[PDB]
Formats: structure tokens, C-alpha cells, sequence
């Protein structure tokens, strides 16, 4: 696998991104613009991760709690229903985990310096620091996060993590397994779209990955996606 191809699939996108990876703590870079891994840029809707981690571990909701919509009127329509945990963790339902993280409160969740998460602080408004600051956090940072949580060795409980493990498979196809969340922080110029998770190879094999690229308004969701399957398949991980 080149390191150069990994270019003119960023070169033809026109954007300015990178793609970090991780096989067993040897971490290797992949963009056209490698010098955003050392970049701190706000989580987004990748926080999620964390979020459910935090909550299900201080027993502040579980997998089975049904979030009620009581009427308000949500950015996506698919929003615009009942769902729990995992159902809002694929549809990225931002409302569903802002009442989470007030359950968990300003004071519980600033469990974030014991993990260590970006440069781990929150502010004092505990719904929208993941959105719009303080909290940032390195596409390294990233993929080391979600190395963890594939092999099961983040600061929880072990029954933790296999839950919001299972909230986060994407494709299932050839005996692989491709687990992650997407992000995209539109309200910041520049724009900032994550796709951060790790590949369960047929033999049980964990290759982690955190994608970060720069966004645009005009761009289709579809394009973090199509970006990085034609990376791990260049890089003959899938
Ligand atoms: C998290 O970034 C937001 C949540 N996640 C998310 C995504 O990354 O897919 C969307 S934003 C993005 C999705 N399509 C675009 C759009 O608004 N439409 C075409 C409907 C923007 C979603 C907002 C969280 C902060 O809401």
C-alpha cells in the first residue's frame, strides 16, 4: 500500500484531510494534508462514544431505555421519534444524548480528565461543549481512543463497552467487520468531518482508524464513507 495513492484519492475530493491508523501501537499516517493528526478540532458527533460509555457505566440509562419525542421540531426527520440508545447512536440523534449528558451533569462529567480525552475540558454548559468547544481533540488521540474500546481495554467496565461496541457496526460483509461513528462540526469554518472507528478482520484482527477531513456545505454525507473504503481497500486491510 502506497503512501502516495492515499493522496489523489484527497487530491480529487478537493479537500484537505488525513487518515490515521493504528495495528497494534505502531501507528502509520495517510493524508493529504498529515499535519492535521497533531490537530485539536472539536469531537462532534464521535463524543457519542464516550457519552454512552460515561452514562451506561454510572447506571445513568441503559440499552433498553426508550427516549420518549415529545414534539420538538429536530434537525433531521428521522430524528422526529422514540428510540434508545443504540437506535440514536446510527442516526447520530443529538437531542437523545444532550439529555443523557444532564443526567450525568457538569460535575460527573468533567470522568473525562480520568480518561483523558483531548485536552479535557468541558466549560460549563455540559450539552454543547463536544459541539462547539472547549473540548478538542487530535485525530490521534482518536484512533488511540477507539483502539482501546476494540480491544476492550478502555477505563469501564468490560460489559460496558461490548454494549456500545455493538451500538456501532457499519458493514458485515466477507467475515469482516467494520465498526465506527461519523462526525461533522458544520457550525465552524473550517468544517470538520470525523469517521473514527477499527476493522474486525476475519480472524479476529483489530485495525483502528480516524479519519478527519476538512468539510463543505455542498459535500454528500456518503463522502467520508466512500473515501475511506477505498483506502482500507487499497491498504489491503479489507
Ligand atoms: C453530529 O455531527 C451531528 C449529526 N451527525 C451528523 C453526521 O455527521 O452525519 C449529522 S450532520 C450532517 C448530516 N447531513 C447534513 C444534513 O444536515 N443534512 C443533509 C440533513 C449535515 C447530524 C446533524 C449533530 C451535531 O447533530
Amino acid at each position: 500500500g502506497h503512501n502516495q495513492v492515499i493522496h489523489q484519492y484527497f487530491d480529487e475530493k478537493n479537500t484537505s484531510g488525513v487518515l490515521v491508523i493504528q495495528t497494534d501501537k505502531k501507528i502509520n499516517l495517510y493524508g493529504n494534508a498529515l499535519s492535521r493528526a497533531n490537530t485539536e478540532y472539536v469531537p462532534a458527533s464521535t463524543f457519542k462514544m464516550l457519552n454512552a460509555l460515561i452514562g451506561l457505566e454510572n447506571q445513568k440509562t441503559d440499552i433498553n431505555e426508550i427516549f420518549k419525542w415529545k414534539g420538538e421540531k429536530r434537525s433531521a426527520t428521522a430524528w422526529e421519534k422514540d428510540m434508545t440508545l443504540g437506535e440514536a447512536m446510527k442516526l447520530s440523534a443529538v437531542p437523545v444524548y444532550q439529555e443523557l449528558a444532564r443526567r450525568i451533569g457538569l460535575d460527573l462529567m468533567q470522568e473525562v480528565k480520568r480518561i483523558g480525552f483531548g485536552n479535557a475540558e468541558i466549560g460549563q454548559q455540559v450539552d454543547n461543549f463536544w459541539l462547539v468547544g472547549p473540548l478538542k481533540v487530535t485525530p490521534i488521540q482518536e484512533v488511540e481512543f477507539v483502539s482501546q474500546l476494540a480491544h476492550t481495554q478502555l477505563p469501564f467496565s468490560e460489559k460496558v463497552q461490548a454494549n456500545v461496541k455493538n451500538m456501532l457496526l457499519l458493514e458485515e460483509s466477507n467475515g469482516y467487520k467494520i465498526f465506527g461513528k461519523t462526525g461533522w462540526a458544520a457550525d465552524i469554518k473550517p468544517q470538520v468531518g470525523w469517521l473514527t472507528g477499527w476493522v474486525e478482520q476475519p480472524d479476529g484482527k483489530i485495525v483502528a482508524f480516524a479519519l478527519n477531513m476538512e468539510m463543505r456545505s455542498e459535500m454528500p454525507a456518503s463522502i467520508r464513507n466512500e473515501l475511506l473504503m477505498k483506502s482500507l481497500k487499497q491498504l489491503n486491510i479489507i
